[PDB]
């Protein structure tokens, strides 16, 4: 309803017209932009004390398909120190031919015993739809998971755990209006799981497809935008706040999202609140971020709340950025995904991450990392 801003128009009214202006002086500025004004900005990065503990490895999980690793990821070396719980699969095909897998990272909403019924895993396989792990494994993928909530509570009346505590404490009795939210210290935690996956010796940490769905998916974008060592970006329904136009106004608003989890967002973005027609960007800006990597988003069609058509036209608001690196996006139909580095596709339905998300999620991770 309103009109967006131009992602090649700088701050100054500057155009730019290559890659090399939009990487040094346009990347910046929208990075930035984005951090002041929506999620906050990322008070730090790897903690001078981070310590990575492996405390469990099965050799032969899934009936000998996969080996797993739970890995404590703590930020101090106090060994009380605030951590989070990484639970990695690898598919042990990939490592008896000598090579390190690709990676899906991911964070999860119910716990990292909920992506599988593996009653090792430290309501088990209760969120399995969204979880294909013996499919992905199979497709040569190793699959990596932490929990949100080890972060951050989804809800704002969640529990706090010992990273939520540490940058709650921080916080004092209330947040900065530029200080990030919950969706900033998601992508940040999904950084530091990177920073893991570097280390073991058992995946490709340079070949690592960062997905999320929903709540986790704005998460997703924004550690894909700020840290450009992911090779590749999913955002699944993602919707107000990831990958859906604000200023389109359907379905869920700013002043909805605020309101019902006024955690998630900076305090700045509360300054939106149906005001989305002064917004300095919009989120077609923070999916050009990714650009060149490979960026996929995607819609349900009955997900009326996420504004499926708003995150189809935030794509092809991007697509002239990804075009300065000469990628292409798409030209759409249900299941009929399109574009290039650039691709998008809506399958029927409601809400959700079904098979068929996936399938296409996988072909997509086939050509780009595989
Ligand atoms: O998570 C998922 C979704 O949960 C809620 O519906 C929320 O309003 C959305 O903004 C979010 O993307
Ligand atoms: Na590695
Ligand atoms: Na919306």
């Amino acid at each position: 309803a309103y009109t967006l801003p131009d992602p090649l128009v700088g701050a100054d009214g500057t155009r730019v017209h290559d890659r090399a202006t939009w990487q040094h002086r346009r990347r910046p500025e929208l990075l930035q932009l984005f951090a002041r004004e929506v999620y906050g900005r990322t008070p730090l990065g790897r903690p001078e004390g981070m310590v990575f503990k492996v405390t469990t490895m099965e050799h032969a999980a899934l009936g000998g398909a996969a080996t797993r690793k739970e890995v404590t990821v703590r930020f101090g070396r106090d060994p009380n120190a605030p951590s989070m719980q990484l639970l990695l699969y690898v598919p042990n095909a990939v490592i008896a031919r000598a090579e390190r897998a690709p990676v899906f990272l991911g964070l999860n909403f119910y716990g990292n015993h909920t992506v599988h019924t593996d009653p090792a895993i430290a309501a088990r396989g209760s969120d399995a739809q969204k979880w294909p792990v013996e499919q992905i494994l199979a497709r040569g993928y190793a699959v990596a998971t932490v929990y949100c909530g080890d972060l951050c509570p989804d809800r704002p009346d969640g529990l706090n755990a010992s990273v939520a505590s540490w940058l709650d404490a921080a916080a004092g009795d209330q947040r900065a209006p530029d200080a990030w939210g919950a969706i900033g210290v998601w992508a940040w935690g999904l950084s530091r799981a990177l920073d893991y996956l570097e280390t073991d010796p058992l995946v490709d940490a340079s070949r690592v497809a960062v997905h999320g769905h929903s709540a986790l998916g704005k998460a997703a974008l924004w550690a894909g935008a700020q840290d450009d060592r992911f090779a590749l970006v999913i955002s699944n329904e993602s919707g107000c706040g990831g990958a859906a136009l604000s200023k389109r106004i359907h379905g869920e608003t700013v002043a909805r999202i605020n309101t019902v989890f006024p955690h998630w967002f900076a305090r700045n973005f509360r300054r939106y609140d149906d005001h989305e027609e002064a917004l300095p960007v919009d989120q077609h800006e923070l999916l050009a971020l990714v650009a060149p990597r490979p960026l996929y988003v995607a819609s349900a069609e009955d997900d009326d709340w996420a504004d499926p058509r708003g995150e189809f036209l935030a794509v092809k608001a991007a697509e002239p950025v990804f075009r300065l690196f000469g990628q292409t996006g798409p030209s759409p139909r249900v299941n009929e995904p399109s574009g290039g580095a650039l691709r998008y596709h809506i399958r029927p339905g409601p809400h959700g991450m079904t098979a068929q998300d996936w399938a296409f999620y996988l072909a997509f991770a086939d050509e780009w990392l595989k």
